[PDB]
């Protein structure tokens, strides 16, 4: 089934892409909070964002795996 | 076997995962309206936070039920 | 069955597409609340491309 192995590489590309999105939206939420509590400009506001821009990219590049 | 029916579950899991996403994303839309607003510290940015992490672990759970 | 599981698989494609348009939006405003700029034009125009990108999604997930 060559069609079964497609579907299966799509799926597999599609997993990984969703596991970086989810570690984005954790991060994402995060900084949410992070702004509600009032430290909108902080050491934990730089890392949060440039840890949710490395997930960014990795889930860009899962889901260009599946075309 | 049961090959495709794997296969169904797996996208049946990542349309529950993507509503979940949609609500998630219109939540995150929606506090960062009020971000700019300056309702970072209201009680409409707690339920919508509250409302987030809902659809947060919702996305999660639904992701996690496809392997 | 196999044509319905491409068709699925085309319009989550471009599910992941218009999302990471979204999220680079999305990190994009955030940026612009950090140094202080929640108020600026471009959060505005940024919060605009947003929605479209929003609204987008929703259109290829209903296709699913």
């Amino acid at each position: 089934g060559k069609r079964i192995d497609e579907i299966e590489s799509k799926l597999k590309h599609l997993e990984e892409f969703t596991t970086h999105l989810i570690k984005l939206m954790e991060t994402m939420l995060e900084l949410l909070k992070l702004v509600s509590d009032g430290k909108s400009d902080s050491e934990e506001y730089k890392e949060l964002l440039e840890k949710a821009e490395e997930y960014l990219k990795q889930a860009t590049e899962a889901a260009k795996k599946i075309g």
